[PDB]
């Protein structure tokens, strides 16, 4: 049927992560995942009801540590990268012409070295979009001064693998520092200041040799970590983290261990003595008074906020975590889900 496509951006390394999936089979693939964003990217795969077949990595990154290894152990995905990168511990190595499939859709590998000798470009099956990585950026190119990088090879790879793509084809890069999101083949072929227009191989290399950039900060860490594919958490209840950021607690576990946590009920006083009941041992502290009543809460006990549907209780976690509570968890669905799952309620109807 349709393609499902999402662009995520890592503020700390300016990295674009790309999530593709086929709505027919709900099977997905995730391009250039970032280490610090693993709980975030996996949350979004669950809220979309997807299944991550592969994490693909266009090249060994110097700016950021990849999330391929962490995601392979969390949700089961498979570390793909090019064979030319040199990285150890991938489930599938990749070569020019490899068809990576997910559902009825697929991507196509194109070797585009120059940034590194392992850089690849993932073209979409219908060739409406492609993921160049660090080979070709928006009105620019990746740097050619480290990681076996050569500006002659980048120019040959852009004019021969990327500029041969259809004119209207969108080009999604792995980074951008100006707040831009996409560019087409026709734009760069014409307006790229480094190697578009009428520039020749000798015009590009004189631009790069005289482009002097500051090193990335995580270079001494990312490169050895990404050479091993990214190899170098709340343990007081079974906890997940919604894409929205809020931590949620397993209700079934909570029913079994009501004595362990400090259940806090943030509804109005009416609602607590009201028709929906209340979890046994709940503690009425209304949301509009929990700002300046935080001093009434034990540090030696995790806190689990509850409300009607679980919205005002999520806001209670942001309030408790700004007050310095390290163990806090919303109960998803609130009493409406609690009651509709048969769980024990006092003073109901
Ligand atoms: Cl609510
Ligand atoms: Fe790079």
């Amino acid at each position: 049927h349709m393609l499902i496509f999402r662009q995520l951006f890592d503020q700390q390394s300016s990295t674009y992560t790309y999530l593709l999936a086929d709505s027919t089979t709900r099977e997905a693939v995730l391009i250039d995942p970032v280490f610090e964003q693993v709980r975030r990217d996996a949350a979004l795969i669950e809220e979309l009801g997807l299944h991550l077949l592969y994490t693909i990595d266009t090249h060994v990154h110097a700016d950021h540590v990849t999330g391929a290894w962490m995601l392979n152990r969390r949700i089961g995905s498979r570390i793909a990268i090019s064979a030319a990168s040199g990285a150890e511990g991938a489930d599938r190595y990749l070569s020019h012409g490899d068809k990576v499939e997910f559902g009825t859709r697929y991507l196509t590998v194109r070797a585009t070295p120059g940034h590194t000798d392992g850089c690849i470009t993932l073209v979409l099956d219908n060739e409406t979009m492609a993921f160049t990585g660090d080979c070709l950026l928006i009105r620019g190119t990746g740097r050619t001064d480290f990681q076996r990088g050569d500006a002659h090879t980048m120019f040959r790879a852009v004019h021969g693998q990327i500029f041969t793509l259809p004119t209207a084809c969108l080009l999604y890069p792995a980074h951008d520092y100006r707040g831009l999101t996409v560019t087409s083949v026709g734009e760069e072929r014409r307006f790229n200041p480094r190697l578009g227009g009428e520039l020749c191989e000798e015009d590009f290399t004189g631009y790069m040799t005289n482009l002097h950039l500051p090193h990335p900060k995580q270079i001494d860490v990312a490169v050895p970590a990404n050479l091993k594919c990214g190899l170098a958490e709340p343990d007081w209840a079974p906890l997940t983290c919604s894409f929205a950021g809020i931590w949620e607690i397993n209700a079934q576990w909570l029913e079994e261990n009501l004595r362990a946590v400090e259940i806090v009920d943030v509804r109005e006083p009416e609602e607590f003595n009201g028709p929906l009941g209340r979890i046994p041992a709940a503690r009425l502290i209304s949301l509009g008074e929990l700002a300046g009543r935080t001093a009434e809460l034990t540090k030696d006990r995790p806190i689990v906020t509850v409300s009607r549907a679980g919205g005002r209780s999520a806001q209670a976690t942001v309030m408790l975590r700004q007050a310095g509570f390290e163990r806090v968890a919303n109960l998803p669905g609130g009493m409406l889900r609690w009651r509709a799952e048969g769980r024990v309620v006092e003073n109901g109807s």
